[PDB]
């Protein structure tokens, strides 16, 4: 299986995040106010999303990174962010650690490629 560690925190500790792979929710966690590692494994290899799902007054999520099969993918390096509040809207910008609105940061497919190397 593929190992995925999500490192994230909630602003008030009520926040729920789901790890989704190829559209399938493989695990859900309630966050604490401290950056913490959360780990799951899956045979699925689709697009990895870290999704904030229970936005309410006072709730926001900050994602540091994920680790996929030993490889760190920084949240701020991800061009897809559908939750950050920027330019007066949800998902206003890529390359953010933040999910303010319900939405997700996409970290790409489990298996990536470069010059015929698969990682
Ligand atoms: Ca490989």
């Amino acid at each position: 299986s593929n190992s995925i560690t999500v490192r994230a925190r909630g602003v008030n500790g009520q926040e729920s995040v789901s790890l989704q792979v190829g559209g399938t929710t493989v695990q859900t966690w309630t966050l604490t106010t401290a950056m913490q590692d959360y780990t799951a494994s899956t045979s699925l290899t689709g697009e990895i999303r870290v999704a904030f799902t229970n936005d309410a007054t006072g709730r926001d999520v900050q994602v540091d990174y994920i680790v996929v099969n030993g490889q760190t993918r920084q949240a701020e390096n991800q061009s897809v962010n559908t939750g950050v509040w920027a330019n007066n809207q949800c998902g206003g910008s890529g390359n953010s650690e933040w999910l303010h609105c319900n939405g997700y940061i996409s970290f790409g497919n489990v298996s990536l490629e470069h010059h015929h190397h698969h990682h």
